[PDB]
This record gives C-alpha cells, sequence and structure tokens, in this order.
C-alpha cells in the first residue's frame, strides 16, 4: 500500500476521535439512538463504530493515493480546515435535524459543496461519491437489522438521514486530501 | 445584450431552481404563508415566483457584464461556491427565522460579507447593492397587497424579514459571479 | 507603541460595536443575564462591557505588532471577511445555547478552526491562545461575583460558556490581523 503503517494509524486515530465527537452529538440530541446493549460502549458509541469510521477514512486516503495525480502542494492547514469543515457540518446536523427534511439536507450539501470547491480535486470527489454511496448503505443495513435508528424525522432515506449522503461525500474529499497530505509531507530534499 | 441566450436561460434555470428550494424551505417552516390561491402553485411557489427569481438572476448577470472590468478569471468552483454559499443562507433563514431579529439578521449579514470577501469585485458589490434595495421593496409591496405573509417574528422590514437585505446582497454578488463566468467559459484559442 | 493612536481608537471602535451586537444577542436569547442594575447600561450591556472587549481588541492588535514578522500582504477583505466569520459565531452560540455542550462547542471550535486556516498565522494563533485564556478567566471571576450569569445550560466551564475558549481565540487571531492591517495600510512610496 501507498501509506505508510504509521501514516494510516494516524488517519485512523484521526477518524475515529472525529466519529466520537459527531456520533455522541447525534445520541444526545436523540438524532439516533443504539439498540445494541450486549457490546462495549465507547462514550456514546459501540466500540466498532469508531473502527469503521477510523478504518473508512484510511482507506480513502490509501484510495486517493491509487487516483491519477496525488497533489503534491496540499498544506496542514488545508487538511485542518477539512477536517473542521467535516466535523463542524457533523455537530449541525444533530442540531438541525428536527427540522424539515428539504432545508436541512440543502444545508449540509451546501456545506459539502464549499468545502469541496475549496479544498478538492476530482480525484476527491470521486472518493466523495465512492461513500457517499457505502456509508449510508452500511448504516440502512445496520438499521434494517435493529442495532440503531434514526429519530422519525430524519429517517427519510431507507430509515437513515438524507443528509448522510453530503456529510459522507465531504468526508471523502478530506480523507482524500489526508492520503495527499500524508506523502506530501514526507522528509524531503 | 452580453450574455447570449442560451447564457441567459442557464442562468434562469439555476435561479430558478435554488428559488424553489428556498423558499419551500420558508413555507415547510413557517417562515412565510402564501395567501394566493388562484394561481397555480410550483412545489410550495406560485409559478411567477422562479420565474421572478430566475429573471433576476440572468439580469444581474447581464448588468455585471455592463459595468467595468468583467473578470476573466473566475472560475466554476467559484461558482459552485457562491451558489452553495447563497442557498445555504436561504435555508439557513429558514431554519433560525423564530430566534431574534439581531442576531438572526447579523447570522445572514456575516454570511453575505465573507460571500462577498471571498468572491465578489466591486462591481459585484454594486449588483449586490441593487438588489438588496430592489428585492425587500418588491417584497414588501407584495406583502400589502395581501399576496403573501411574514411570520410575525421575521416581519420588522414593513412587513418583511431584516435578513433579506444581505440575503439579496448575496445573491446580486454571486448572480455577478455568474455573468462574469458565462463570458470567461466561452472558446478561447 | 507601534499602533498610531487613531488606529488604537479605530480598533477600539470596531470592538466595542462588534461586543454590543453579540451581547445583545446573548442577552435576549437568555445565554446570559446580567445582575448589575447600579452602572449605565448601553443598550442591552453595562457601559464598561464595549470598552473592555474594545480595549482587548486594541490590545490584541498591538501585541501582534511585537511578534515576529507582522505580514505586510494583509488585505481590507481579509480583515472585514474575519470580523464577519468573528461576529458570525459569537451571534451563533446565542442561537444555539440552549443545545448540549458537546456539539455546542464543537462547532464553535470548527469555526475558529477554519478562521484560523484561511486568516491566521503562528503569531496570530499565539494571541489566539492568550485571549483565549484571558477572556474566560476574566469572565469566571464576573460571574463568582455575581455580576452577571450563564443560562444553567451553558455553564460548564466553572460558571461560564466552554464555547468562549475557541470563540476568544478567533477573536484575538482577527484582532492580530487588524493589527497587521493598520500597520500594511499606511502611505507607501
Ligand atoms: C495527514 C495527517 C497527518 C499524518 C502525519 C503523521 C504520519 C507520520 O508519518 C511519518 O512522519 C515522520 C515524522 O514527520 C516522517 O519521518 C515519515 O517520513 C512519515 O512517514
Ligand atoms: C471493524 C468492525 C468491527 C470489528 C469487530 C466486530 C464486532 C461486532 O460485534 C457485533 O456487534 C453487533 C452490534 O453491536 C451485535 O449485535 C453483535 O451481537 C456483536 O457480535
Ligand atoms: C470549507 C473548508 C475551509 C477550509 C479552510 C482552509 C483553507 C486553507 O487556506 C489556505 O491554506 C494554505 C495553508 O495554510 C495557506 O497557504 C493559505 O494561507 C490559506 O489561506
Ligand atoms: C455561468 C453558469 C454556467 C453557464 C454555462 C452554460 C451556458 C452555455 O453557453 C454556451 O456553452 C457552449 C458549450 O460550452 C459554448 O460553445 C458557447 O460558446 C457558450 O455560449
Ligand atoms: C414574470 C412574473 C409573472 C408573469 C405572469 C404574471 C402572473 C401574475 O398572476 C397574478 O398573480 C397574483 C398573485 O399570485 C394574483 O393575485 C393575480 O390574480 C394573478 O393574476
Ligand atoms: C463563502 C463562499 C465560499 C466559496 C468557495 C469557493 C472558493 C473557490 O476557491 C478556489 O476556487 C478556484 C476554482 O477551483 C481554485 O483555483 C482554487 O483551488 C479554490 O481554492
Ligand atoms: C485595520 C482596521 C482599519 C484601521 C484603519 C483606520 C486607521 C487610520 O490610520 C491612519 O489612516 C490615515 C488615512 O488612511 C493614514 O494617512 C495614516 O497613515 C494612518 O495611520
Ligand atoms: C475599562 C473597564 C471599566 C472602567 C470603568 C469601571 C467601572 C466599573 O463600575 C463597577 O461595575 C460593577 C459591575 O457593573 C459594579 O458592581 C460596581 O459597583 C461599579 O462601580
Ligand atoms: C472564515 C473566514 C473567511 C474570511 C474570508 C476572507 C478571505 C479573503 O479571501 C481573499 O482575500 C483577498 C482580499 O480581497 C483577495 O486577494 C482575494 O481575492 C480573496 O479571495
Ligand atoms: C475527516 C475526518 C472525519 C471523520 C468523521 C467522518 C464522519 C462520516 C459520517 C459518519 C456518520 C455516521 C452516522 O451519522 O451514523
Ligand atoms: C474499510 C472500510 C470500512 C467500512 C466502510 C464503510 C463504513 C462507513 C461508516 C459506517 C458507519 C456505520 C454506523
Ligand atoms: C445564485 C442563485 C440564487 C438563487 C436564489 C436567490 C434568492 C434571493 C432571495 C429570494 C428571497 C425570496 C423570499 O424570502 O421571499
Ligand atoms: C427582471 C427583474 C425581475 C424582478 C427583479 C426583482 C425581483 C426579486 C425577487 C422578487 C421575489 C418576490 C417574492
Ligand atoms: C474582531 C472583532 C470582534 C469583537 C468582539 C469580540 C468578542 C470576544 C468574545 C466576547 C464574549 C463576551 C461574553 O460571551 O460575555
Ligand atoms: C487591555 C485588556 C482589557 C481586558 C482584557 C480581557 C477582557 C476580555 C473580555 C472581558 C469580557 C467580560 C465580560
Amino acid at each position: 500500500m501507498r501509506l505508510r503503517i504509521s501514516e494510516a494509524v494516524v488517519l485512523f486515530l484521526l477518524g475515529a476521535v472525529a466519529a466520537l465527537i459527531g456520533d455522541h452529538s447525534h445520541v444526545v440530541t436523540g438524532t439516533t439512538v443504539y439498540h445494541t446493549d450486549a457490546v462495549p460502549f465507547v462514550w456514546s458509541s459501540p466500540f466498532w463504530f469508531p473502527i469503521l469510521v477510523g478504518a473508512a477514512t484510511a482507506s480513502l486516503a490509501e484510495l486517493r493515493l491509487h487516483l491519477p495525480a496525488p497533489r503534491d502542494g496540499v498544506t496542514a492547514c488545508q487538511a485542518l480546515g477539512g477536517v473542521a469543515a467535516v466535523v463542524g457540518t457533523y455537530v449541525t446536523t444533530a442540531l438541525v435535524h428536527a427540522f424539515p427534511v428539504v432545508p436541512v439536507t440543502a444545508l449540509v450539501a451546501a456545506a459539502a459543496a464549499i468545502t469541496w470547491c475549496v479544498l478538492g480535486d476530482g480525484p476527491g470527489a470521486a472518493a466523495g461519491v465512492v461513500i457517499a454511496v457505502i456509508g449510508p448503505a452500511v448504516e440502512i443495513a445496520l438499521v434494517q437489522l435493529g442495532v440503531f435508528a434514526y429519530h422519525p424525522d430524519s429517517d427519510g432515506l431507507f430509515g437513515v438521514a438524507p443528509f448522510l449522503a453530503p456529510l459522507y461525500f465531504a468526508f471523502g474529499v478530506v480523507a482524500a486530501l489526508l492520503g495527499e497530505l500524508a506523502v506530501a509531507r514526507r522528509p524531503q530534499l
């Protein structure tokens, strides 16, 4: 693989911490509710949740490095700004989840579009699309299995929130950027 | 005129679609209520609403092309980012309309100022001012005619929301940018 | 001092006006409540409030000019954009203060991180840290003295809101930028 193990671990941990903050926000606001008492929880989340998101973060970063022309000009502040945009968008969905589906979903889509315009490229959008499909699909399956549920006013996408599509998209764009950064920041001559 | 017909039509449709999303958001949250049952509606809006906003979008873009030095360096992502900023701001007003007038209006003004700082120029601000006056004036007349009304906690500007001023301003800045883009993206040598 | 008196006065007034808008927003939404009837108020604030924040604005700008390499390339739109970001963040805290502490605090921290990534430098972050400590410390003392109080759902940081830390941080970053601008905009050859 193109990421070094240490880089993959840092990205995994980054994704895990951001996931725990966002998922705690969803749980405490009632955006989601878990129904899986048999597993160990970490904060408000089943232990496998930050592992799934952390693994997705490292995986999408790796994916970008297999797509054409990773950008060598990516900076730490672009990456910090991107992580902040995704986390801010994530927690915002917790704050506004009880509002009507159209303005809520449009707001998240606007945040995701702006994130991509500022920070992303073509391959980054591709990674964004991959997880914007896979992310919600995994959630839909987990919800049908009774593992957790969304609030009834935020479950319009086959049991899950429509805002997941642009939320995951923005996540993929930023994870891709993190992969580019991991390579770019290596020692140079 | 400086826009080609095809460009004017694309801008018209862009404005119309964004208007329908924002206006649906206002209606469904109770920010506004229509009182005009005799006309055909499109989604939540009287059919003439997206036509008015769509026409304003093409008109403000055209206006910019008659003002000094349209920028040749405008990009599709600046335009996408600007449309996203205006739509995100529009739907946000639907979410926060019931809150006190000062923080609500200040929030929209901040979003509009940031939009202009990132994307706008002097002539763009001029176009912004034109519609920040005309937009609210048209709405005030329509409200006095009983065509629609604002929620009583969002009607402080002669029957309409004070946030319309910075919302329309941001709209004008972005419409101007769309006009610059329409010309810039034409085939080059 | 490095600021000229006229520059320091403009920064003082800028900070004072922004403070009055943000503090009115906190009072009218019930984020905070004053308990000091014996002093003259200006709008919703004790007269000393805009003086404290105004003085802090000029002071942090001055501080930046004593730190390494003030940037000569700072622009008026960066400064306007930064002031808008801080004011927008400030009024947003008034709108969301009743929500759970983690998503509220994370949202403000994201806004502050993005503000710094876009506009700040190392010394700007240093100024940010200084006031992110001093600001909340002053408030904690004032609250223990019974001068004002936070809403019970926004008082987790020794009687004050945890969001003050990233809010003041963003304030310091932007005040520092204003100091750089004051020098940069002086007449050139
Ligand atoms: C992109 C998000 C941050 C990832 C950075 C942490 C990954 C660690 O990566 C390692 O860092 C070392 C010290 O700089 C370097 O010597 C190695 O070349 C590099 O692989
Ligand atoms: C990397 C993704 C997780 C790796 C370890 C898999 C742990 C799965 O654990 C499973 O979780 C379910 C929901 O909580 C429970 O219903 C199952 O009984 C439990 O076995
Ligand atoms: C919506 C997402 C916003 C992300 C904001 C980060 C944008 C970074 O912006 C740029 O980043 C580079 C790294 O410092 C620097 O060269 C520039 O000074 C900075 O303006
Ligand atoms: C600014 C918002 C997008 C407007 C773009 C659509 C307008 C269509 O405009 C036309 O597009 C053709 C195909 O590229 C070109 O050959 C023509 O020169 C151009 O006028
Ligand atoms: C381009 C702007 C609209 C062009 C067609 C004008 C249609 C106006 O239609 C009018 O709308 C009013 C409010 O709904 C009604 O009160 C009037 O009875 C109706 O005739
Ligand atoms: C508040 C409004 C935010 C609009 C964000 C769009 C800013 C665009 O930002 C810049 O746009 C250009 C077009 O891709 C590119 O050259 C740059 O890579 C990109 O950072
Ligand atoms: C950084 C926020 C804005 C501060 C600008 C106002 C400070 C006034 O500053 C003065 O302005 C004069 C007129 O331009 C100049 O001739 C002086 O050199 C300058 O010191
Ligand atoms: C620059 C900072 C303020 C300068 C003037 C100091 C005015 C302080 O005034 C004090 O304010 C307190 C709270 O309102 C009251 O409890 C005190 O009785 C009052 O004297
Ligand atoms: C979160 C804080 C966002 C602040 C947005 C302001 C960023 C300014 O952005 C840049 O500012 C310079 C001054 O005009 C110009 O050279 C550029 O055209 C403009 O894009
Ligand atoms: C860039 C770092 C982001 C890490 C967090 C990514 C979150 C992706 C969205 C997860 C949504 C999970 C859910 O709503 O149940
Ligand atoms: C850049 C594209 C934006 C199209 C939408 C522009 C909206 C302008 C504001 C319309 C407000 C109408 C109302 O609140 O009744
Ligand atoms: C850049 C100009 C910003 C001026 C306003 C700065 C506000 C700093 C935060 C003050 C918070 C006061 C309070 O919540 O009581």
